[PDB]
């Protein structure tokens, strides 16, 4: 009888479980669906499942996913492939998100984080920094990469929402499938009748007029940026702004010293458990030794970012929150082939946010008491349903 994962926790709470795991051998725990698996915790360990060629995220000996969603997490895109194939699909938009490229929308994040602000301002306090500004912004700034209009922009919150909620169904997927097709059908269509200067319209000219994709691959492209593109930024710029309010001091430290709101966003990329449980089990395509286990070729690892994040010898004093660390790199965009590639514009979203809030709100506060913090409950995402703030 196995241990059950994910662990108990609430919020952004690290679980004191890891403290006894990280002092014992590579553990085998059951998954709520699919097949049970290892769970990789130490730093070295989880850098391994993410980047070793020995550790496929392709279920291809058969076996039954690992996960917390009824319906397996299966399709064309960039999570579906291992190299080279995932590398000759990512290559259709990887100089889209160079920090080259991400560097020049800077100011327009800002643009847009100011428009969500003045918002928040003229509805007064204390409002929901969560439907004023985590949710708008990041949505906007994808959408618009992409050639959404604002208009539509609800339609892939539902839809990003039916992939990332652990009880949706196979027949949920379908309906979102067929729903999203269509939608990026009619995309498609408008596009090949008058080209567009936006990275759909890319997706389409790769399609059609190189050939380098095929129909479902450009469908893939866009389903994988626009499910994992906003809803992923907007739960962490709540999380950060409620772990920086916490604090005694709230945003003082990074009003009087701008120059460290860099530096702020990694020690919380590090710190905050963006997880409820886990993103996708790799693998092992070969026995291989892993913390004093021999994992067998086919056995399933889950890469524990999380706990990676406060590895015990990389970081002392893991679980404090301090922003001028400059810990090792922390994995809280993965690493290897799906190392997140979102991370610059992440970055720099979360960095423009900081700097937004600590220059027009500097005594930013709770604006309710933070034990009344209404954190979601069955999300893949750890995060807040509001955050009320006042100023
Ligand atoms: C704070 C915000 C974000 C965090 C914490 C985050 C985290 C991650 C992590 C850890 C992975 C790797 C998961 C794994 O290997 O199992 C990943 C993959 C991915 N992320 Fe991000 N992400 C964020 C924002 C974004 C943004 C802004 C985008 C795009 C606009 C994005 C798009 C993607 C895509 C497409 C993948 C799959 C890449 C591949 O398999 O090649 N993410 N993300
Ligand atoms: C902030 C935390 C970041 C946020 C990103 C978003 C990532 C999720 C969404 C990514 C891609 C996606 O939805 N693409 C279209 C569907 C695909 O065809 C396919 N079908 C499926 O069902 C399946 C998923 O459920 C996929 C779920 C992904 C799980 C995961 O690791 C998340 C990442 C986290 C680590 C697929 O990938």
């Amino acid at each position: 009888e196995l241990l059950t994962f994910p662990f108990a926790s609430t919020g952004l709470e690290f679980p004191p479980v890891y403290h006894e795991l990280y002092q014992q051998r590579l553990t085998k725990v059951r998954l709520p669906y699919g097949d049970d698996a290892y769970l990789a915790i130490r730093y070295a360990d989880v850098k391994t499942v993410l980047s070793d060629s020995r550790f496929s995220i392709v279920a291809s000996l058969g076996q039954d996913q690992p996960r917390t969603r009824a319906g397996a997490r299966v399709g064309n895109g960039l999570f579906s492939l291992d190299p080279p194939q995932h590398s000759r699909l990512r290559s259709v938009l990887g100089r889209d998100f160079t920090p080259r490229r991400v560097e020049k929308l800077r100011e327009r994040v800002r643009e847009l984080t100011d428009q969500c602000l003045d918002r928040m301002e003229a509805a007064g306090s204390p409002a929901d920094l969560v439907a004023h500004l985590a949710v708008p912004m990041p949505t906007a700034v994808v959408c618009e990469m992409m050639g959404v209009p604002e208009p539509d922009h609800h339609l892939f919150w539902g839809w990003a929402e039916t992939i990332l909620s652990n009880d949706t169904t196979p027949d949920d997927l379908i309906r979102r499938y067929q729903e999203f097709t269509a939608y990026m059908g009619a995309m498609v269509e408008e596009r090949r009748a008058r080209p567009t200067d936006d990275m759909f319209g890319m997706l389409v000219r790769a399609c059609d007029e190189e050939g380098r994709i095929t129909e479902i691959e450009m469908h893939a492209l866009a389903s994988d940026l626009l499910s994992a593109g906003f809803v992923s930024t907007a739960h962490q710029i709540a999380n950060f702004t409620a772990m920086l309010l916490a604090r005694p001091e709230r945003l003082q430290p990074l009003v009087d010293k701008p120059e460290q709101i860099p530096a702020a966003v990694e020690e919380l990329m590090r710190h905050v458990p963006i997880l409820s449980g886990f993103s996708f089990p790799r693998y092992a395509t070969e026995d291989l030794e892993m913390s004093g286990v021999t994992v067998r070729r086919g056995e399933a690892v889950i890469p524990v970012i999380a706990a990676a994040n406060r590895d015990p010898d990389v970081y002392p004093d893991a679980g404090r929150l301090d922003l001028e660390r400059n810990g090792l790199p922390h994995l809280g965009f993965g690493q290897g082939p799906h190392f997140c590639i979102g991370a610059h514009l992440a970055r720099v979203e979360l960095q423009v946010v900081l700097e937004a809030l600590t220059e027009r709100f500097p005594d930013l506060r709770f604006g309710i008491p933070e034990n009344a913090l209404k954190w979601k409950r069955g999300h893949f995402m750890n995060g807040l349903h509001e955050l009320p703030v006042a100023w």
